[PDB]
């Protein structure tokens, strides 16, 4: 078989070696411009229009959890991926582990009240203040899929309650399955903490707005692993400002990088990291990518609903 | 039977009521000077020698997990406990998971670098950091014992690698450890993480020194969670101040509260708690005190070593 590779800034050498070992029948080959050779298989992460443009691929895996930008650019120009060509992307992959770190480590950090010492600490000023009860920590997962539920694992380990939402009911046992547009609101109203790991589609866009997060209880605390365009900045900067929210720990941004003159920057409530709550393993990538070719090739259950969106 | 209880500031009528309700065959009272009228069991907090001196108790339980007061107070004044009473502590009720919170918090605070994304937040500042490696991360626990055992259980959790060092040789299997003050310049060799849960005891004062810090791989990280005295302050400032240590959470010091002059309260690499990392659970005392008075009742298996000091 032949395998196309186009990544922007990854080692593509690194990647093309590795694919070879794993598979070992495969010629890899770094994608270029000009470059019109048959491929059965491409590995892209925002791959120009002419690497795809009247291929009839068996499959392309684009190299990351997101599809919001590849799905928008198969959008603005449909001659780009043939309907006929499956899109697979990276489920977990080492991420589903990196969105547990985080997300456990800051959730509790808030429920220990690092953030009130250390706020504390900056005036040379001590004083143990009163513990927070798990009850009056739900954790709530907007979001509920490979990464969602990796985070509500780890969470439940700790005994916080928890509480998902999505599109469709969930089965976790000791996890409150909310669904649909018409149960949110029940579902916000006893978010302690509200994890966002929605994808970006037309449906989620802007959903982190002043009507949600006035219906989070008073005190509450905003983690945002996802896309930034999910939040509307300035009415989370209100609620940061009012009280409504206590804390607000963001990875992501409506613009990246975040530019200097945003107030998110030096608000005291805020926790900036800069887009890089989760990134592929290659190892791990080549793994899986490898891995479901194989199952493709036996016919076996193995992607990407364009329809759909995410 | 006949029970005392003192406790210089805790809820007593709380306390009394709860114990009245585990042992519904007792009397509980509160001890108050004066009061020399029989008791079975005390239940003390830094009690004053006239609480205890001259009583043939059947078992003191100290309400705390560090024993070094009381034992002090009884070297001070040997009159005050009869050799023939046994002595208790609390062993976890609740303070096990609390310190698995701290130190799982901040070891994967530190290990996702939020020290350093929290400093260049500071200056407005956007970049993504080179990530770091668990085989490079190992996490040593000075002092194996409940609590001890209890954290290193929650960090293998997340594959970190694991060391710990005590007085008698561990069998924990996935946690290497490391015996003797003969094996403790081994053990420190590789603690990237060096986290603190010795009790205070002549042997262990002053044990985090110059001379152990520099035994440490650079960029090492410090979580004292267990004695102020343990740490050799201006000792520790000075391999924060060098590059040596990368950052330190304390949540004990020498002198508490930490007087305002202290270096330790502006360091930038510093961050202090107020002596809260672990807090007895009422509930779960009163179970574990209850359980124990039933069991030595029965004459079955149970309590602290006042030669060994610990
Ligand atoms: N560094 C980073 O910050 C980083 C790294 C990797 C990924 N991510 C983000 O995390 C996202 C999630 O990854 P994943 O692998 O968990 O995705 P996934 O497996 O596709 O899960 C998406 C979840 O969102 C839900 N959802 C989608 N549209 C919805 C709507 N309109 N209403 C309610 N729920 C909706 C889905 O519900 P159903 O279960 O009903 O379908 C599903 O539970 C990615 O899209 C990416 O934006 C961020
Ligand atoms: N808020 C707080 O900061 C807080 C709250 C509660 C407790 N604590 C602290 O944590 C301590 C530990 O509690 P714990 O219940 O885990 O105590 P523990 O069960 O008695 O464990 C003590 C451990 O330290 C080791 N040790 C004692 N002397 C030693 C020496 N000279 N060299 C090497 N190792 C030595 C023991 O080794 P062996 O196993 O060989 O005997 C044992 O592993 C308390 O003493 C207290 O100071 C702090």
């Amino acid at each position: 078989m032949d395998i196309i590779f186009y990544h922007p800034t990854f080692d593509t050498q690194w990647w093309i070696e590795a694919l070879r070992k794993a598979i070992p029948q495969a010629r890899v080959r770094a994608w270029k411009s000009g470059d019109n050779d048959s491929a059965d298989y491409a590995l892209v992460f925002h791959p120009p229009v002419e690497m795809l443009a009247g291929r009839d691929l068996k499959a392309v895996f684009a190299l990351g959890a997101g599809v919001d930008s590849i799905l928008s650019k198969l959008q603005a120009h449909p001659e780009m991926l043939n309907p006929s060509v499956p899109l697979f992307r990276l489920e977990d992959t080492g991420m589903g582990e990196q969105m547990q770190e985080y997300a456990v480590s800051q959730v509790l950090h808030w429920f220990r009240r690092f953030d009130d010492y250390r706020i504390q600490q900056n005036s040379s000023h001590w004083q143990p203040l009163p513990e927070y009860h798990r009850e009056d920590f739900t954790i709530g997962i907007l979001g509920a899929g490979v990464l969602g539920s990796k985070v509500a694992q780890s969470l439940q380990t700790w005994r916080f309650p928890l509480r998902c939402w999505s599109r469709t009911r969930k089965s976790w046992p000791g996890v409150q399955s909310f669904a649909g547009r018409e149960e949110l609101s029940a579902f916000l109203s006893q978010c302690r903490v509200l994890i966002n790991l929605l994808p970006n589609t037309p449906e989620t866009v802007g959903i982190i707005n002043q009507q949600l997060l006035e219906k989070l209880p008073d005190g509450a605390y905003l983690l945002n692993l996802a896309r930034g365009v999910h939040v509307v900045e300035d009415d989370l900067l209100a609620a940061l400002d009012s009280g409504k929210v206590k804390g607000a720990m963001l990875d992501v941004f409506n613009r990246e990088p975040l530019p200097p003159e945003s107030p998110l920057w030096q608000h005291p409530r805020v926790t900036i990291t800069p887009h890089v709550a989760a990134i592929t393993r290659p190892a791990e990538a080549v793994e899986y990518i490898s891995r479901t070719i194989a199952q493709l090739e036996k016919g076996e259950k193995v992607q990407v609903d364009r329809a759909r969106g995410y």
